[PDB]
C-alpha cells in the first residue's frame, strides 16, 4: 500500500512495447517534487535496491468505466530500450556504434552484478534473457522482469539459483554474437535432446578462449557445478582488465 500512487500524478502515452499481461505504455509520472518524470507503465520489487536492477516507481490502479480493475506497474523510462535490440541496431547503419569488446563485457558484468543481488537475496530470476536486460541513458544494464532455449536442462521441473546461471550463459551468448539466436539449426522441440546429448552453445567466431570458458561453465549438467554469480561477475571484470 505504500507503494500505491495517485492516477492524478500520471499520463499515459504511446506504446512502447508488448508485454506478458498487456501492452507497455510511455507516461509522464509528476513527482513529489512537483517536477515531471517520463516513465514507462507495464497495462516485490520495491524491496530491491541496487544501481544494475529495475526500480520501482510505484503503482496505480486505474478504475475503469464498468469499475473492472486495471492495475498499472510505474517503471523507469530507458531511452535505449531492451538490450537485445540494441545488440541488432548496433551492427546497422544509424543505429548506435560498433560495440567494441569491452562495452559488452561491461554488459555482462553489469547483468553479474545485479543477478548477484538477487541471489544473495535468495531470490530466482526465472526470465533472464538479453530481451529483458534495460539499457540505462548512461549505457549500463539494469535486469528487469521476473522460452526453452534459455531454460536449464535439468529444469525441463526443478528451479534453483544455478539455472539463473545458466540463463545468464546464454545472455552472455548472445550479447558475444551481438544479437543471434540460441542454438541455429536447432528447433525448440530438440533442445532437450540435444543437450542431454552433451551438446552446448558453439562458441562465437570472434569471442576469446577465456570468455567462452566463463559461458561454458555456466552450463555443467550437475547445477552444483556451475558458479555462482559472484564467482561470474569477478571474472568477467579480470577478463575486462586484461584489455
Ligand atoms: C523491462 C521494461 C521496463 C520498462 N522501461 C522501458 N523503457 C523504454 C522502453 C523502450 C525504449 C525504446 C523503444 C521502445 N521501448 C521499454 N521497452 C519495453 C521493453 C520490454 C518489452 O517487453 C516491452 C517494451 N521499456
Ligand atoms: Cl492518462
Ligand atoms: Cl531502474
Ligand atoms: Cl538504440
Ligand atoms: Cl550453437
Ligand atoms: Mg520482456
Amino acid at each position: 500500500e505504500d507503494v500505491v500512487i495517485d492516477r492524478n500524478l500520471l499520463i499515459l502515452g504511446k506504446i512502447l512495447g508488448e508485454g506478458e499481461f498487456g501492452s507497455v505504455m510511455e507516461g509522464n509520472l509528476k513527482q513529489e517534487d512537483g517536477t515531471s518524470l517520463k516513465v514507462a507503465v507495464k497495462t516485490c520489487m520495491k524491496d530491491f535496491s541496487h544501481p544494475n536492477v529495475i526500480r520501482l516507481l510505484g503503482v496505480c490502479i486505474e478504475m475503469s468505466s464498468q469499475g473492472i480493475p486495471k492495475p498499472m506497474v510505474i517503471l523507469p523510462f530507458m531511452k535505449y530500450g531492451d538490450l537485445h535490440t540494441y545488440l541488432l541496431y548496433s551492427r546497422l547503419e544509424t543505429g548506435p556504434k560498433h560495440i567494441p569488446l569491452q562495452t559488452l563485457l561491461k554488459f555482462m558484468v553489469d547483468i553479474a552484478l545485479g543477478m548477484e543481488y538477487l541471489s544473495n537475496r535468495n531470490f530466482l530470476h526465472r526470465d533472464l534473457a538479453a530481451r529483458n536486460c534495460m539499457l540505462r541513458d548512461d549505457m549500463t544494464v539494469c535486469v528487469a522482469d521476473f522460452p526453452v532455449k534459455w531454460i536449464a536442462i535439468e529444469s525441463l521441473r526443478v528451479y534453483t539459483s544455478k539455472s539463473d546461471v545458466w540463463a545468464f550463459g546464454v545472455t552472455m551468448w548472445e550479447i558475444a554474437t551481438r544479437g543471434m539466436t540460441p542454438y541455429p539449426g536447432v528447433q525448440n522441440h530438440e533442445m532437450y535432446d540435444y543437450l542431454l546429448h552433451g551438446h552446448r552453445l558453439k562458441q562465437p567466431e570472434d569471442c576469446l578462449d577465456e570468455l567462452y570458458e566463463i559461458m561454458y561453465s555456466c552450463w555443467r549438467t550437475d547445477p552444483l557445478d556451475r558458479p555462482t554469480f559472484s564467482v561470474l561477475r569477478l571474472q568477467l571484470e579480470k577478463l575486462l582488465e586484461s584489455l
